[PDB]
């Protein structure tokens, strides 16, 4: 006896009447601790688990009122010392309310956490709220790598709102030196032996994995392994408009239209004037995409991963006919179109579980240009951009544009370029 | 200007008119060398990657008829040391007659490979053919797991035809003597820093993994962080006869029958009768899987990717009318059943590709019963007996009947179920 669940459509028992993880970031400054700790984050919300960072860094900039230097990071400023210990205490506290209190799965706690002094309280405080450890230590002493991760994120944070290159340049130096002398990396084969943790070296160029508590931890451990950092491009544009497009109708796979072909020329254009030395194209397995990357003269891939979202037996009506055969149903998507699913359909919730695969390639991959559909296309989007699942159902994705993805300080920089060709609008806000 | 193929509808342009990778397996005997390398491949080739192992040691007693002792091994024995490079060699070249004239994309090089200069030596093989080399070595020094390990997978080889435990167990002990001296573990901070491996260490405590070249590779060491040993059951098994079983329409998501239920009691009291600690449960996201689950008064957990293939267009069809309606289609699928899809629908390939996280899953789970559907069964235990994906269609997954895999030597051991309550029969072979 169960009844299905009118949005999700998902059977549950008529009534009619895991432990969370503290993920813990250890290495020097201009490590990228805190770089890992937001993409981990934007990685794992995205899938579905509730991941926060807790930067107690900020904690810091937040009860010093302006910076100092390096002075305030000397072992030997007992009052510093003080301020310091009381912040990650405090972010400790924020992460107890969040993983007890708030519905949190993983925390992020991204601190230097170089001594095994901190790491033992910090063991301490997970076993008594009953939460797992998990460690991620980077180790890298590239000086033309820490040199160029202090100017990527350093020199213009905004502890140095009043400094210039040369001496900003300095005093991080000064305060990566402070930490040097008690820090004590990761013994994964000696007093280490019992933690769970990924040691990360030479910006991935190998890794030291101890254990492994769960699943959780073996997905993080993949992605770890997966992500890098050299320049590339990602570029993401769905089909050329097509015969569905222009009568209004979702779903089906319909052939371009006359813009469509023209749109499908223009993209080679743009492709050809970007002057990359390579570049992957991958398409849907419907028509309309793949018609699209023929247009390029290039070798592309096919994933069915990459098909719009399945309407169900909705497919190939129109908006009109679903609010009218369907009306139920048709509000019942209004009122949460990001978890609704269509009667033996999908939810934009199931097209994530379907595009996890693609975002990661995507990560392990150089230049790539996505050709996709619209649903498709805002789940990625939201991925890089770091959109919430309220509003990844409704971002704007529309025809013939191209967003071209760059990768930035601890993020994505997006630019949208429309290739000037006229086709319908397939966009349409909450009402 | 595309056309869709009929057997697996795939957009293709009408005509009108990845480097392959040699795993070499390294470490000492009796450290799973050729566990690893069999599930690999088995794994490998479920998710449609050609992969095929070359056993070094089968090689050896082809050519030696029978087996002597471990004075075969000894590292003064001239002419065994001739034997067995030249059976190196011959796999090897069975190795370049897989990759490049073959069809292959792994070749697995199942030996100990314990000395930099054999290791140099299919270095060189690889370089010259233009094949990537991956490394995987299993170092474990543990007297305990090497004793254990001795005893279930050596001491009844066709090489101890004619020996007990006793004798038997100390020949292996003086064999494994015989690589010591010479065995150089590979040194990934020195003279390995460029080859790109995977040391796995005492059993899959430990990883430490240096570069991965491509995603192939990434997949391979995500896989071996996930399988472990401890004994453990896989119980599969349909849900209870439906409605739909009982027309013979296909698809649909229909309720169980009052013999369904009845089955599902049943399972209950097996279940109970199994005397598990502990026991996963998992079921898709359809009605009758539920059901049945719901039975057992445990918690279980909802899959989408086990939910049976999509039939598209022909969803809650009878195959007579399937037949009658879309003949050319149902002729299309008799002929190839595994690649054939469904209009608007999967296909076999298409279950495999959305089950490989369900497998990943079972691999790191301990005791699991999973509650499916017939084409869905299927393809898990295709991957559990490794069975082609020609056979795999085909395979007989009857109602109401439990499936038992549990870990014994280098594969599984099946144990069928019957849990006593009549059903329709949902099998069909090829005509
Ligand atoms: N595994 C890694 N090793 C070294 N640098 C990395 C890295 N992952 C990312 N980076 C680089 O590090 C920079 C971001 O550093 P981030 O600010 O996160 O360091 P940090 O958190 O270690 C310093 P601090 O404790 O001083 O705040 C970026 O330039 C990024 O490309
Ligand atoms: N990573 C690992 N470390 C140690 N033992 C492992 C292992 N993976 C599997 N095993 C165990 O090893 C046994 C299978 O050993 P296998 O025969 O594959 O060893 P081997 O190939 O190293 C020996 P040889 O070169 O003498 O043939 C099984 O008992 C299995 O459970
Ligand atoms: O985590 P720890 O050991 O308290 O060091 C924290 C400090 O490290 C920094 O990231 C500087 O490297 C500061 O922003 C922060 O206050
Ligand atoms: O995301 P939305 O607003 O529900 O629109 C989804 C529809 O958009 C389309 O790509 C048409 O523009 C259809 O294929 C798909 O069903
Ligand atoms: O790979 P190597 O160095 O030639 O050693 C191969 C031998 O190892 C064995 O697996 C025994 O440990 C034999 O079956 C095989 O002939
Ligand atoms: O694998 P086959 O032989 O095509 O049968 C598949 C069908 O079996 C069923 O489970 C019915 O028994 C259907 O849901 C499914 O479409
Ligand atoms: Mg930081
Ligand atoms: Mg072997």
């Amino acid at each position: 006896e169960l009844t299905q669940s009118r949005v999700q459509k998902i059977w549950v028992p008529v009534d009619h009447r895991n432990s969370p993880t503290v993920i813990v970031m250890v290495g020097l400054p201009a490590r990228g601790k805190t770089y890992i700790s937001k993409k981990l984050t934007r990685y794992l919300n995205w899938i579905g688990v509730p991941t926060k960072v807790f930067n107690v860094g900020e904690y810091r900039r937040e009860a010093v009122k302006q910076y100092s230097s390096y002075n305030f990071f000397r072992p030997d400023n007992e009052e510093a010392m003080k301020v310091r210990k009381q912040c990650a205490l405090a972010a400790l506290r924020d992460v107890k309310s969040y993983l007890a209190k708030e519905g949190g799965q993983i925390a992020v706690f991204d601190a230097t956490n170089t001594t095994r002094e901190r790491r033992h309280m910090i063991l301490h405080f997970a076993k008594e709220n009953d939460f797992k450890a998990f460690f991620i230590e980077s180790v890298c002493d590239d000086p033309t790598v820490v040199a160029s991760n202090i100017m990527e994120v350093k020199i213009s944070s905004p502890d140095y709102k009043d400094c210039n290159s040369a001496e900003a340049m300095d005093d991080f130096m000064k305060r990566i030196s402070c930490y040097e002398a008690s820090y004590q990396p990761l013994d994964p084969d000696k007093c280490d032996r019992d933690l769970s943790l990924i040691k990360v070296i030479d910006v991935g160029r190998r890794f030291l994995v101890n254990r492994v508590q769960d699943h959780i931890q073996s997905r993080i451990v993949y992605y770890l392994m997966n992500i890098h950092v050299q320049p590339r491009t990602i570029y993401l544009c769905r089909h050329g408009e097509n015969e569905h497009n222009l009568q209004g109708r979702i779903g089906g796979d319909s052939g371009l239209s006359s813009r469509g072909k023209k749109f499908a020329s223009a993209l080679s254009k743009f492709v050809e004037e970007q002057n990359l030395k390579d570049l992957r194209v991958w398409t849907s397995q419907l028509k309309s995409t793949i018609q699209t990357a023929e247009a390029l003269r290039l070798p592309y891939e096919q994933w069915k991963a990459l098909n719009e979202i399945d309407a169900g037996v909705c497919e190939e009506l129109t908006y009109e006919e679903i609010r009218d055969t369907y009306p139920e149903e048709y509000a019942l998507r209004e009122q949460d179109k990001y978890y609704y699913r269509y009667p033996t359909g999908e939810s934009y919730q199931d097209l994530v579980q379907r595009l996890e695969p693609v975002i990661m390639e995507l990560e392990r991959q150089e230049n790539v240009l996505v050709i996709c559909h619209q649903a498709v296309l805002r789940c990625l989007l939201a991925y890089f951009l770091d959109k919430s699942a309220e509003e990844m159902p409704y971002l704007k994705c529309p025809l013939h544009t191209v967003l071209k993805l760059t990768p930035v300080a601890y993020g994505c920089r997006v630019e949208s370029i429309y290739l000037n060709v006229e086709s319908v609008c397939t966009h349409r806000e909450r009402s």
